[PDB]
């Protein structure tokens, strides 16, 4: 097996796609900090301990996001279900690169499309905050999200033709400029995992250095705009009675989920490729502390953008921009605008962006690619044909998110697809790891692998912390569901049913996984249990009866 | 390998629900006659001698229909194309067993739901032509589709609830009880093929001597009905401007290579369990006399029940009733109805058709089977678990089709799906067959299999006037495509380019799996080329280049 040497201080999921796309919009939906609230408890208690997991699992077991379950293959099938999860976002995570291509299209021109108004695109209703005469923003101000603005109308009528389609019942054709964009993304993500998996230095030299200086410069930019001072102050404002509520704990938990890579299979993946005597405890402390700076600050700058707006359109921070997947571009080429030299920033934007996506769209491929492959050897050997069925099965469904009304489908692939379903997989691993394979033998590895073992705070998150809280935020989400909506359209019901089943089929992997192991091996009840809770490499101590499984000493270790 | 025994003098393909259901509608919508004279021309040229070939194939090379080409690898992606297109009926095969199902728990009440009006599905234009006071049949009578009699309010309100559907742009919700009917025919259907491919008397005891009883019984009593003569002077009457028209040539020979199983793979996977020694000569002389006789009176049935109709309701022939899948459902029940003891022989009748559609099912699911498990010998090893997968995608994909406007999809599927690309991939095997691998090795070996070689009709069908047929229909397939329509709803244009699309995926598998060939081998082009057009177990003759289609004498062999 080959072992990747491309890794600074700080690995490549600190700064990615969810923190600086995902967290803007799903941080404004609640609130201020009374998102930063939830997210910081979640990653200091759940998000770094099962980062920790994840990563010394794959590094120990040099196996793939499904083979890692080779220790207790009754929960192999929570290593299949986060890969189809991974394959879920790859439905939509590549559209959204195709946007950022489509705005490197619009960036080229020494006019931004989303300066002004009088375009092909632009509706009636378009107004320019800079110099608009028959602007008349002190009146018929709707309470509700502005789309009226000019980097909104280019983004939902010139990139999504959000116009003609009513809703998710009518999506339409899709659309050929967003057609051409996937095209020459997927191309891209072809070309760069057929031949293996290189060290990639064209997106990964960018992305380890070009995106801090972007979100220096944007924050720098914005700090000094008019409107700053209001959005600070509601990014600082902590709502309590949002803390109360129970969706924002939800967000917080996946958005640390999304962040740090876990769920997903990208982080098995990525350990089954590093040195066996690599440190996997310093590694995820950085990633961790670099993740959570990186989403405060792009938060940070991003409420900065918000309250410029605001105060240039005369509106309410709440209603003055969306909260959907589409928050940033409509934000940040706002705040490229006012930049002096427009055209430089915006090509290095949208090049820093489709870097971030290309980046995020390889590790899931290559996770997915990874698992497939250790579950079947003969992969290994046509990754070339393996890798076209991954990318092109990947076209054809993201094609439903390139329609004029693809956002939708966006928006419930993010919400079901992924959401509800990661947090049952992760707790199933962590049940999985600390209780039935035990955390002692884990701690054992890692102390094997770098020669210490963990603190007690790690085996009691591991165990105890991290398991309780899943189960909760499950239940949570399970019990206090909450109808979908693009901030102005309520989804149907049979939309939420079918976000729901999508959800359960990943989600019911593992009973029916537990079912086809059952069903499959050969022997009494009993010795089949033991068989499904032991190690494949230990299935001769079924043989003497000595399972520790069976013994309350296990289950009572700490 | 093993081999089936259960064999009359008829093989099964003869009835089928081609025939009982495919046929009535399809010679309907082609006035009478007009229908069966290219259905007899494709037949007697096309038909039978495609028919012979795949035959004589399976049964020489022992294998499914995809690995039946190793002796032409470039043709192999043929094998794959009819297997989709297999899949592809059994998309809505499936539901129409459905439907019977339903009208099944529909016969054993003591009073029919198509007899009357009165009923919750049934719309209040509801006209009982047995008695109603209402009734004003002479006047308000519509020059179109009449769907106000008891039937067809039964069957499309009743049975597929189409008024709760506008269009295919609106399928809506599945229907429960289609839902429920559905999921018993593939748990029948998974029973029959899990534990290998058994005799399988439970459909095949039916289909070999009940249906034929069936029509006989229906034929006797259709020809004694008042209306009788209307319908057998519409049947046999020729109507040569619809020869000289295209589209009924099209669906002459879509039907023939429906009821013959030709362009399927169902007869190559029935040929490879036959015995070497088996004439193949006799067997397809019979099944196709004994399918164009059963055509033949099917029709003529349906015609006098079209009559009858139109003497009770005072309608025209040709506006009586629909040409949609459903055709057969209004009429037969009607003709049921009139018939002593209505109850026992609806009953009998839809066990019947119960049994034709799960025979035809299992005969493609089995092809379908067998030509992945030929292709990868693992399948063979999990026929089981392959089983299931192939029946679960299916009901999964059968869900469009029982929606409250799935039968829209179904006309679409049974439009494009079937149609003018299994005429392409019969061309292409036909062509393989007789130039490319060529018509004296073909002859050859019915020579070692029988004992005798074909005449020179079957060698100048298989060589020039089959394909030369075939390349013609194609042609005037294309360039003559029509707008489909369910007679009183136009399909959109986005619905066709879908079907178009659905068609191009198992047509361009053929070009694909040339260019996959011509990449995978090793060599120079013209080594490759020769490793495309010659057997596998003769490879070593391109080691010494004695390529006898690098030769003309080859070509100019008949
Ligand atoms: C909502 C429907 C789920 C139906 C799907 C239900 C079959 C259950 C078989 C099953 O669980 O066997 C697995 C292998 O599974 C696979 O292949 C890929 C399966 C991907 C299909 C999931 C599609 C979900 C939308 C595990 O097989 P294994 O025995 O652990 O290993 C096989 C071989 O690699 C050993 O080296
Ligand atoms: C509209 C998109 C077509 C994309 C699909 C394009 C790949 C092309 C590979 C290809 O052509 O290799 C084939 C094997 O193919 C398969 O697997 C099943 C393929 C089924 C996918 C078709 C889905 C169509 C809706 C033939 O492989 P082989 O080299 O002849 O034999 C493999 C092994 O069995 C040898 O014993
Ligand atoms: N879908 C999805 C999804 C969802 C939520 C997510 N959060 C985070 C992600 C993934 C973002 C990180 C991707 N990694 C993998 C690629 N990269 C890397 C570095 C050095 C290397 O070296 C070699 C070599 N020597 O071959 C190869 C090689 C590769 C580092 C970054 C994600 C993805
Ligand atoms: N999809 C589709 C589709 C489309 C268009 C079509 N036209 C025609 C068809 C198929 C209808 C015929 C199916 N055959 C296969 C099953 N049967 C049979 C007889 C004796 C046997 O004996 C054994 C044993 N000893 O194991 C096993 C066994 C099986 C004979 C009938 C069709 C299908
Ligand atoms: C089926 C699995 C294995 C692969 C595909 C998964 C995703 C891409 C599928 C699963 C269910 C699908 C949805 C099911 C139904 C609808 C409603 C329709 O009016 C628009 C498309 C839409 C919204 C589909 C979009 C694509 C979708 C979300
Ligand atoms: C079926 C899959 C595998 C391949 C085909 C994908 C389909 C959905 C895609 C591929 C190319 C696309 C077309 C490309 C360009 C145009 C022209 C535009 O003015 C209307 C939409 C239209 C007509 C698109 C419709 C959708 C389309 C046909
Ligand atoms: C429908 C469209 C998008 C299909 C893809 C078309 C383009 C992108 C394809 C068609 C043929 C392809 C080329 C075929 C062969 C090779 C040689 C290989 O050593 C490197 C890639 C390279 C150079 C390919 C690059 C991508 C390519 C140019
Ligand atoms: C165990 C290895 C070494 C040999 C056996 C190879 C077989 C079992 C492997 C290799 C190719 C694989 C398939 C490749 C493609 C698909 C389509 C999609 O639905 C994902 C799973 C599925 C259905 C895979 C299932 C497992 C598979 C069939
Ligand atoms: C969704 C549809 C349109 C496309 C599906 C593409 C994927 C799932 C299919 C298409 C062709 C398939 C490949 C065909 C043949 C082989 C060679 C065999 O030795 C291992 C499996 C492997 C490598 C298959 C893996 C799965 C595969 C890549
Ligand atoms: C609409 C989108 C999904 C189309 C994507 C097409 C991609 C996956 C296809 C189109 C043509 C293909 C190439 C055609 C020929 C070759 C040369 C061969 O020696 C290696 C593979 C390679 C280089 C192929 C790689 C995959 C490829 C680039
Ligand atoms: C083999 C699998 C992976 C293919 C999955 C993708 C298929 C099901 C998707 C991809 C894009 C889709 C199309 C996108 C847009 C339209 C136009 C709309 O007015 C009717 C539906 C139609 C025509 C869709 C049909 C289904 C479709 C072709
Ligand atoms: C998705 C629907 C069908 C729900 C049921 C899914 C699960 C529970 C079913 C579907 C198909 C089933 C498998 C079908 C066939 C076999 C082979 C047999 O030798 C052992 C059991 C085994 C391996 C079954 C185990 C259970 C199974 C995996
Ligand atoms: C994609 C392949 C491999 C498997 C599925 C094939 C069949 C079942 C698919 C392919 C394209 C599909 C159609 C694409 C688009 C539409 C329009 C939508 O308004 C209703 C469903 C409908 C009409 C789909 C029905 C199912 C369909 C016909
Ligand atoms: C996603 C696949 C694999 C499994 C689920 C299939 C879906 C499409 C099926 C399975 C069961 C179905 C439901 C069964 C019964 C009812 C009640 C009826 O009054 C309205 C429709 C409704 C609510 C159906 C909607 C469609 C449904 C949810
Ligand atoms: C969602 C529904 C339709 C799933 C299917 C449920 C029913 C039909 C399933 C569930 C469990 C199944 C049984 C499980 C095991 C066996 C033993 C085997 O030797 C014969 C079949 C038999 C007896 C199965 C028959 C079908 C069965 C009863
Ligand atoms: C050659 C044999 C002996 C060993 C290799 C087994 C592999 C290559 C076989 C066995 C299982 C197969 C897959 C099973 C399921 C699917 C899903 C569907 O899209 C049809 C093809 C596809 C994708 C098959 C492709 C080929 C496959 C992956
Ligand atoms: C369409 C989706 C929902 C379901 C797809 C089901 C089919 C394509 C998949 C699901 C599970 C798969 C099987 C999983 C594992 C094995 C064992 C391996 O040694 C040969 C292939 C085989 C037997 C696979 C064949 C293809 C398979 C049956
Ligand atoms: C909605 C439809 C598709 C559901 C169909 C479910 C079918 C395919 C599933 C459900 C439960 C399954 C059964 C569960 C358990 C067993 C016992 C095992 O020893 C052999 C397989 C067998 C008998 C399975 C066969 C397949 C099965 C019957
Ligand atoms: C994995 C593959 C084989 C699955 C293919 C089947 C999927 C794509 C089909 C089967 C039945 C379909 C559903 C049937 C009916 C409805 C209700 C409608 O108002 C919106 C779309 C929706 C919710 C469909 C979504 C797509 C669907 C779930
Ligand atoms: C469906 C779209 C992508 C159109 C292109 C399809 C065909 C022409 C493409 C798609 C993927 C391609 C394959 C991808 C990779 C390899 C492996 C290489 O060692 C030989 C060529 C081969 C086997 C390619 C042959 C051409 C190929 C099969």
């Amino acid at each position: 097996r080959e072992t990747w040497d491309f890794l600074l201080s700080v690995v490549g999921f600190a700064v990615d796609l969810a923190n600086v796309w995902r967290f803007p919009y799903l941080c404004y939906k609640n609130g201020g900090g009374a998102f930063l609230i939830p997210y910081t408890l979640f990653l200091i208690i759940a998000g770094m301990p099962l980062f920790y997991m994840e990563l010394a699992l794959g590094q120990y077991n040099r196996e793939g996001a499904a083979t890692v379950w080779k220790i207790c293959p009754f929960f192999k099938g929570v290593g299949y279900a986060v890969i189809l999860i991974a394959l879920y976002v790859g439905f939509y995570y590549n559209v959204i690169i195709a946007w950022s291509l489509y705005y490197l299209f619009s960036s080229f021109t020494l006019n931004l499309p989303w300066t002004d108004c009088g375009h092909t695109w632009n509706s009636p209703n378009c107004t320019d905050p800079k110099l608009l005469n028959g602007s008349v923003l002190g009146n018929h101000t709707k309470y509700s999200k502005y789309k009226f603005t000019p980097a909104a109308e280019f983004y939902e009528r010139g990139v999504l033709h959000l116009h003609e389609s009513s809703g998710i019942h009518d999506i339409g054709l899709p659309q050929w400029q967003l057609l051409l964009c996937l095209m020459v993304v997927v191309i891209v993500l072809y070309f760069s995992l057929w031949k293996g998996v290189k060290t990639s230095g064209k997106v990964v030299w960018i992305t380890a250095t070009l995106p801090y200086f972007v979100l220096f410069v944007l924050l720098v930019h914005g700090v000094t705009l008019p409107g700053a001072s209001n959005g600070i102050n509601a990014y600082l404002h902590i709502d309590f009675y949002r803390l109360k509520e129970a969706t924002v704990w939800i967000d917080a938990a996946t958005q640390i989920f999304f962040s740090l890579g876990a769920g997903f299979g990208v982080l098995i993946a990525f350990a089954s490729y590093n040195k066996f005597d690599n440190n996997c405890y310093r590694d995820a402390l950085l990633t961790s502390s670099i993740n959570c700076i990186t989403s405060f600050v792009s938060g940070f700058a991003i409420f900065s953008i918000l309250g410029y707006m605001a105060h240039e359109h005369k509106v309410n921070i709440e209603d003055v921009a969306t909260e959907g997947a589409g928050l940033v571009f409509i934000l940040y080429p706002e705040a490229i605008s006012t930049l002096s030299g427009s055209t430089f920033w915006a090509v290095v934007f949208f090049v820093m962006l489709l870097a971030l996506g290309l980046d995020s769209s390889m590790g899931g491929m290559e996770a997915v690619i990874t698992g497939l492959a250790d579950d079947f050897q003969v992969l290994k050997r046509h990754r070339k044909l393996f890798t076209f069925g991954v990318t092109f099965s990947t076209f054809l469904l993201a094609l439903f998110c390139i329609t004029k009304g693809g956002i939708y489908v966006l928006t419930l692939l993010d919400t079901f697809a992924a959401g509800t379903s990661i947090l049952f997989a992760v707790l199933m691993e962590a049940i999985g790891v600390s209780w039935f394979y035990g955390v002692d033998r884990f701690s054992n590895d890692i102390q094997q692998m770098m020669g210490f073992r963990p603190g007690l705070y790690w085996r009691l998150c591991w165990k105890f912390v991290s398991p309780a809280f899943l189960l909760f935020v499950v239940v949570v989400s399970i019990i206090n569901f909450k109808p979908l909506t693009y901030d102005d359209y309520i989804f149907p019901p049979w939309a939420n049913w079918v976000g729901w089943g999508i959800a359960l089929s990943s989600m019911v992997l593992v009973p029916i996984y537990v079912i086809y192991k059952f069903l499959s091996t050969q022997g009494s009840l009993w010795e089949r249990l033991a068989y499904g809770i032991t190690p494949e490499n230990e299935h001769h101590l079924v043989a003497q009866r000595d399972i520790r499984q069976f013994q309350l000493q296990h289950w009572l270790a700490i």
